[PDB]
């Protein structure tokens, strides 16, 4: 996580610009200037501090390893009398004769600040510092914050936080999958979804509003974690569909708000050639849609708590966080009702099952809340088993057949896929083991194997000649240079003139890649190839390999996904798609790297593992 706040040159040079004016600031006035950092990381804030003539600073650090890194780095660059690195939450500090601090400081620093502004705890630790820790009358780096707001419409958006009618064409005409009535009317999962606007298709989305300014936090005053809600009218810039609220905030480091970062993406500044990239903006969901007219003015609402903000649009007429009532947002993160909502990815599954459905096959389906049985038993099942390894989900699934009137035509197991018994398909034989394949706990590609290891467990219940589709699955690499993701993981060593170099198998990271542009250095190589169509080979699949560097830039990384040979004639990727173009549905996973790159790739039987190593050569 700390790695980033390094790389961060323009957050680093503009902390230190409102350090020394805040510094300056209490040394006029004839005052000792007395810092508290809350969250101080490595010590940097706290050495600037130093730098710009601070009396003495307390550098707050609740997570031991990082303040006894702080307590290190502080002594190499030689600041151990001025600085007290206090290993504690900010909230259990105190001044006194057996405290931390001997008195109130007079300057509060902070970086207590996430995507959502406040999901780190910003405004219970400024509110405890403020009553107990800091005079009043005191300088504060940063000096305030502004979070804005922008209304739009957004197909693309809302398909993360609803699900849409399904189709599907059978024999019989065009067949629709509707939703339960119950995910329309949720207002939809209470968290924040963090994304690189900058990387939305500005053809994805629709402009509705101005960028609104929805409130301030004041960090020189007293600050409340209390509840409150901010009501701006505005005028509609359109007519459409009122769905999304676009947010991020800046800050100002000084009182006069000469020195300022801002999170606003590209279309929100004025030259697009200044932008500062940064380890993003946030996409809230109104909790019902509805119509917006041009010229005709509306409330948007912008609600927080002590962590969480959310939206809503005041009735023309004319509060807890609401809920997920419905069961879907618990179960399917942002990406996955965008995946389940994609009609050409259904189609390419549709197309591959017309081909594989035997008259009167008996469908095995494996996958969390996959669709695929619903489409399965449309295009001519004889039978359509499904595994639901939870209750939530068995439940979910049951409630999407009932309203779709299938839920005689449908059979539900709610057991762990492997374990399944003869009795669980009443006896009856699988000619067809299907799945996407999918499964929620899923975090690298590679984890979708568990379908084929499933495939392997219940091998006893298939019939002879029992097609699996996906038939076989393939790793796939490619050698990239990232535009900008690099900093995530590429050492600073000097920040500022302060060494930090304290702080600067190796496990691939998953990233959803669409939204941090790269380009490919290498051609796309596959490294494993899975054939479903048999068990798992109960000894370790080993590939040494060379991947030529073609066209030239810094090897940044291996990105590596998968590819799903459904049937001979069809196949699908969770990686490039044809700057690199990259499924938008599914997390690749990053290789760092630390005229050619060798690789050492082994997929390991009894769990799924995959040990993995990328050289230069
Ligand atoms: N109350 C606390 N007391 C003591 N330690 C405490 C307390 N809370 C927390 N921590 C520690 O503070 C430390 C920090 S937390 C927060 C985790 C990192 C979040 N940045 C990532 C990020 C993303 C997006 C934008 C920005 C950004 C951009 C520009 C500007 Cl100008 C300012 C910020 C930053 C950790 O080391 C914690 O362990
Ligand atoms: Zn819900």
């Amino acid at each position: 996580s700390y790695a980033d706040m390094l790389h961060d040159k323009d957050r680093n040079i503009k902390y230190y610009q409102g350090i020394r004016a805040a510094v300056s600031r209490v040394k006029d006035r004839g005052q000792k200037a007395l810092v508290l950092d809350i969250g101080t990381g490595t010590g940097l804030l706290s050495m600037m501090a130093v730098t710009a003539g601070a009396d003495f600073c307390y550098a707050i650090e609740v997570f031991k390893p990082m303040a006894e890194a702080a307590v290190k780095i502080v002594e190499r660059n030689g600041f151990s009398d001025k600085i007290k690195v206090i290993n504690k939450h900010s909230t259990e500090v105190t001044v006194g004769p057996d405290g931390d601090l001997p008195c109130r400081a007079n300057i509060l620093i902070t970086e207590l600040f996430d995507t959502e502004l406040i999901g780190e705890g910003a405004l219970p630790s400024y509110e405890h510092a403020h009553k107990h820790l800091v005079q009043e009358d005191c300088e504060a780096v940063p000096h305030r914050a502004t979070v804005y707001a922008q209304l739009v419409e957004s197909r693309r958006m809302w398909s993360w936080n609803k699900l849409f009618p399904v189709r599907v064409r059978t024999s019989l005409g065009e067949q629709v999958i509707v939703p339960p009535s119950e995910l329309e009317r949720c207002p939809g999962a209470p968290s924040v979804c963090d994304i690189q606007l900058n990387q939305v298709s500005p053809a994805d989305f629709t402009v509705l509003s101005d960028v609104l300014p929805m409130f301030s936090v004041d960090f020189s005053k007293q600050v409340s974690s209390s509840a409150a809600c901010h009501s701006r009218q505005f005028v509609p810039l359109a007519s459409g569909q009122a769905q999304v609220v676009l947010s991020w905030w800046d800050i100002e480091m000084d009182p006069e708000g000469k020195i300022k970062c801002t999170m606003a993406p590209f279309w929100a500044q004025t030259d697009p050639q200044e932008l500062q990239w940064r380890d993003m903006q946030c996409v809230y969901f109104l909790p019902q849609e509805e119509p917006v007219v041009q010229g005709s003015p509306r409330c948007l609402v912008a609600h927080h708590d002590d962590y969480c903000v959310w939206y809503s649009l005041q009735r023309t007429s004319p509060q807890v966080r609401p809920v997920c009532d419905c069961q879907a947002h618990l179960l399917w993160n942002r990406p996955r009702f965008g995946e389940i909502n994609d009609q050409d990815r259904t189609d390419h599954y549709a197309q591959a099952l017309r081909t594989v459905l035997l008259p009167g096959s008996v469908c095995l389906c494996v996958s969390d809340g996959s669709l695929l049985s619903m489409l399965a038993h449309h295009l001519g099942a004889e039978q359509v088993f499904t595994v639901e390894s939870s209750v939530a989900s068995y439940r979910l699934m049951k409630r999407i057949f009932k309203v779709n009137h299938l839920e005689d035509k449908i059979s539900v197991i709610n057991k762990r896929p492997e374990l399944l018994t003869a009795a669980d398909l009443e006896g009856k034989k699988v000619s067809l083991l299907l799945g996407e394949p999918f499964f929620t706990t899923s975090l690298l590609p590679w984890h979708n194997l568990y379908f084929w290891y499933v495939r392997t467990s219940v091998d006893q219940h298939l019939a002879p000649g029992a097609v699996v589709m996906p038939q076989a699955a393939s790793l796939h690499a490619v050698i990239v240079e990232f535009r900008d993701l690099w900093r995530i993981r590429s050492p600073c060593g000097d920040c500022e003139g302060f060494d930090v170099h304290i702080m600067d198998s190796r496990e691939a990271e998953p990233h959803p890649l669409w939204e941090y542009p790269c380009r490919s250095l290498s051609k796309p190589q596959e490294i494993l190839t899975f054939d479903f169509q048999q068990p798992i080979p109960q000894q370790p699949m080993q590939s040494k390999g060379t991947m030529e560097l073609t066209r030239p830039g810094k090897s940044h990384g291996a990105v590596l996904w998968m590819e799903y040979q459904l049937t001979p004639d069809s196949t699908i990727s969770t990686g490039l798609i044809n700057d690199c173009c990259w499924n938008p549905h599914c997390k690749q996973a990053v290789y760092f790297l630390s005229r050619s790159v060798s690789y050492v790739v082994e997929f390991h039987p009894l769990t799924g593992d995959i040990t993995m190593e990328f050289r230069l050569a």
